[PDB]
């Protein structure tokens, strides 16, 4: 079935805003940019305070008792071998945002330094680059893919977001002020959250084909891929999987390229030296405060840390909801370890040799920045090695397949929630879907609320597992090792006693 | 039964305190507090190492398996409930001193700067400050409380420091020549202890008749021998239920919280949460270890003044906190009373100072700079009045300061007479009263010698009177280490592994 | 009983390597050296990575369920209890290292500073120090430690770290390609390893003897060391037992009396300082990646912690060799913090005596610096106190002491792992691999990785431990 009640008041936003970008007063969305400003320093303290305390209960839970309940029917087989889960990862945790991004941050700090220190510290370059993009953002993730996870797979309920939440509205009566409203804002953040990287894949080539032949020629390659969405999942058989392989082909392979044919020692130095000043800075990092230091970061942070920490917390939904699946008898630890160490550990590596050369051709004088721009820099530094065209192209078809994995995906997870939740393949509704510095804006306001959500989703999961059978077997259990034992103790002292006061 | 042994050998102390500081000589009383440069200079590593010490040992038994034991009778249950209980720390984790270092200390911090970081640094300013007031402070006050809660609840002996000492101590009626010690070492230090509190509240107050009056040296002489006389008609002739103005005080300090919460630079304080929290955790080891030698050796006074005073401090109020959080406490395990005292008092603390402190912050970056001349004891009013009726405010916060001290008396008095009778639950009015004033004695004649820097002599004989005793914290782990291994539960507990070991060897 | 298919290939190589760098070339033994850079700029990443896990490693395993089980036969009496077993550990926690390096290198780290840091600052000088010589170098130590004694007192397993790897490679099945090539870079490396620690030693006590009798004379004393490192196990028994506890009464006694007579709180103010520095500068320290800062460190790295780690890489046979012998029946649990508690107490303080003291003089003006050599500078704080020249005397012996029973010892490894690893080996062996000695980052290059490969032979090997083993051959 489809949930016209969710629907509805969907498009009547997703396009109030779409019509009301392109058209009518059309830089009056221009005072949104200008708006989002009361969010980021009025509540950008509630993104980092609650950012980081989503890393530290993330973890407390995986290592608690909780996580050894598994997802999924009492007793489930994986999905996948553990070394062939191992891959399942992978085609969820990459995307086009780590190729404009990915190679441009390092170098970017390396340049302008964060707020807090010295230029040209390769040191910090490598921790403030990886606080955005290792740890924290998982961890958002993780919280939203346990409680939806749990809420399905376990309890084996409905595919609906708003449903993790029966734990605290009550359950199958959380569907009017809360609950339905929860699915809406999910379902716009999930639109919004495509194009961030869809209309940014755009972008990319509207500056990258310059490696091979410009702000018009988007809306002709907007469509020169888009016509291959009713494809992949409209009438081509199955979704994913077989993309999730050629980008391990695609990236393993220009990244083993730069591993090898970059000087591998500065960037294999840099790997420890990555992992080591994380660690001894991120607690720093996470202090950063627009009040810190001296208050004159905010617009710094608003930038960059407060950018990408709303960013994902609008873009969870899709990613909660599309890990849930392939994490079905994959337990509650193994899933959490999952999300995080491994998808974090890659993307440490990957800063490591695109962030390592793209220094050390600072280092020298060999400058990637490209007049200051995001696309020019990933392929000024590749042709800058040999065959840099032979491999810009398999970066530019990178870049290619992330579109439509994303928009598959995405997809897939926006029409499954106006279902009523349901997994089966709904063709109909994943073409339609697919369809639907301004660029890094409408994401995040669009589920400002949705930080509260998370905030109260840790309850709403620790509440429900916390009555988990298993789990609830094990506290029960507690309680009659605790006085059963009590018995035995109380009873000798007056036997030991009897027996003492028999020696007179 | 009050134990005469133990009362007049403390007062001995007190009097002598008082009678050889203002009667007599004056500039006398003065050399001793060169002693104090004494304490610092060549003990002062240890206040420093066992402090972060303390903190340590805490968790770990916390985290150890002793963190199951529960005070009481095996398997009690709490008296009151989790809410309740912890509704009980916020009042713990208020009074006097938040008053008057809420925004000098951070500012003070922010101004100067830190040894080790620039001024005008305030991740780091702000990351001291929470240094001084969350777990190191709040460690102490669980390992005593422990101790006491332990020994009383479990054990069943008196509530007393020294009947937690009974482990490695003689025995055969514990107190011999040591413990009669011990307890004195108490008293004392609760004594110079409370005194500060009533000091410099005494002396925020003379400064905070400025906002209503204009208008000195006399002044603070009136300030407090008139609370103090309240003392007794809060005391001496109780009416209905005695209880009642330690609600009267978590309103006002509410009313304090809100007000400049949201008059004040909203957005900031709230910055100021996640910003603080972190550079504490960031900063906590690289501080952790700031002894005399770093900076280059001059962070030597810095300590002095600062950070090694806060460790005497919260080392001669243990006595106090002690005993409350253990009374309160009963019906806890050692691990949800360890973890409640830590975390849930800190809260507070780290917001207060977000607030207060972090208002005189932003403040001296827009040029307004509440400095005052630089006097601490009248930055509180005057960051107020730079805020919309903050006048009223002032009032209300003398009147705080006002409440707060009859409340920080009341409730010394009476574990320094519950101490001063063989640890009696049941507390003798008289008596209570007794270490009302003659705490109250000793911290006027505190401040009324000095002069102009009446505060600095306050802060070195409570460094003094507090040296001795921090022994006394540091060998109670020794005694609550070697009380856990014997209690049953964790002796019980070693029974069933090394036999859940057994049982599967011989059947293999 | 004498494995001569392990002792020819080594026996080769030195025989020819002490040639190779006499008879007229010793030139091109020296270009040789600095082929040692190579590594350290290729393999830098590797040390200054794994130096860190190692650590945490252990930690991670001391930790888990592995950390109960008794080493040897299933729950024994160990052959010593707490308060005595204390005193043997200790007899590796203090050397010939911790003589010159521990004055000077505070000292110089205070003066230099080091990298990603201004100069003057007492705190990273100590923290720095202490890292190189805390629980970095004594991880390195426990995993050749843990796994030896796994591999013979509770498997049972000859003593000889080949046998540790049987699990990844095969029962019986190592023979071939891995463990014969082990066999000999496990001397190799053991020569060498010690070889830069005595023969800092040698030249250590004629430049000591410049503070005796001011002022060729250099190479008499390796003899006369040398001449009392056979009649000290050949004739009479228990030099291993007997010097180590004498040695240290003599390095407490030094650090004691400079502890009192030099300012007692400096010294005194210090501890809880390196503890808190240590602490606080631990990660940045240890990704101090040469990348760092600018892409400076490079070499400083090279002089000193990554060149640190290799001599601490080549210690591994000799060293975890000694810490797994001493424990019997004594829990994996007991042994690994038994091995990292005392190390950083024996290492903190001594530094923090010794180095903190040094950089007290240097703060007052009262430098001991001077000329800027190492073995000058110990004497030189040293003659600084009442009594110098005299304490100066037993400083002077204490160079001598241990680097007997460290040669003595580092003699005693050769000997076991000589005789098909034999706990017990014949005299002749272990007294004749002890003139040997009588390149070190690159001696031990490769046996980095070979504790890498122990890091997984230790772990797999447990789960095929029986308590691992009988839940798995269960439902599973
Ligand atoms: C709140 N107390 C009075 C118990 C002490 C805190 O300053």
């Amino acid at each position: 079935s489809l949930n016209w009640s969710v629907i509805v008041p969907a498009l009547v936003i997703v396009l109030a805003t779409v019509v009301w970008g392109i058209g009518f007063k059309d830089s009056f969305t221009n005072f949104a940019s200008s708006a989002l400003s009361a969010v980021v320093d009025n509540l950008g303290w509630a993104f980092i305070l609650f950012g980081t305390v989503f890393v530290f209960f993330i973890v407390v839970i995986a290592a608690s008792k909780f996580g050894t309940i598994r997802l999924g029917r009492i007793d489930e087989a994986p999905e996948f071998r553990t070394v062939s889960w191992i891959s399942m990862m992978f085609a969820a945790g990459m995307g086009i945002d780590l190729m404009f991004y990915g190679t441009t941050e390092p170098l970017t700090f390396y340049r302008n330094g964060v707020p807090g220190h010295d230029e040209h510290n390769v040191g910090v370059a490598m921790s403030t680059t990886m606080f955005h993009w290792t740890l924290h953002p998982w961890a958002i993730y993780a919280i939203v893919g346990l409680a939806i996870a749990y809420s399905t797979f376990r309890v084996g309920r409905k595919q609906l977001l708003s449903s993790a939440f029966v734990p605290l509205i009550g359950e199958k009566g959380a569907e009017g002020w809360l609950g339905k409203l929860i699915d809406i804002l999910a379902i716009i953040a999930t639109v919004f959250g495509t194009a961030c990287s869809l209309g940014l894949g755009a972008l990319q080539i509207g500056a990258g084909l310059s490696a091979a032949n410009d702000w018009t020629i988007v809306g002709i390659v907007s469509v020169l891929t888009l016509a291959f969405i009713f494809s992949a999942i409209s009438g081509v058989g199955k979704g994913i999987q077989y993309l999730s392989n050629a980008n391990m082909v695609l990236a393993a392979l220009l990244a083993i390229f730069v591993f090898v044919v970059g000087p591998t020692v500065s960037i294999l130095n840099l790997l420890p030296g990555s992992i080591g000043n994380y660690l001894s800075n991120f607690f720093q990092m996470a202090g950063r405060t627009a009040m810190s230091a001296d208050g004159t970061a905010g617009e710094w942070l608003g930038s960059w840390t407060i950018f990408y920490w709303a960013w994902w917390i609008s873009w969870s939904p899709f990613v909660g909801m599309f890990l849930a699946r392939i994490s079905r008898g994959r337990s509650i630890r193994e899933f959490i370890l999952g999300v995080l160490l491994v998808p974090a550990g890659v993307s440490t590596v990957w800063f490591s040799i695109f962030g390592g050369t793209a220094i050390v051709f600072e280092q020298n004088g060999e400058s990637i920045w490209g007049d200051g721009a995001a696309e020019e820099q990933l392929f000024g530094l590749l042709h800058a090695l040999p065959g840099g065209q032979i491999m810009g192209i398999i970066a530019m078809i990178l870049l290619g397949t992330f579109f439509i994995t994303s928009a598959d995906s995405a997809s897939t997870v926006m029409g499954t929630m106006s279902q009523h939740g349901q997994l089966e393949a709904n063709k109909w509704v994943t073409a339609a879907w697919g369809v639907a510095s301004n660029l890094q804006n409408v994401t995040i306001v669009a589920a400002t609320p949705f930080l509260f959500v998370v905030i109260g989703l840790m309850f709403a999961l620790v509440k429900d597992l916390s009555n988990d059978v298993i789990y609830l077997e094990y506290r029960e259990q507690q309680r009659f090792n605790a006085r059963l034992a009590r018995e035995r103790r109380v009873h000798n002292e007056h036997r030991k006693r009897e027996l003492a006061a028999k020696r007179r």
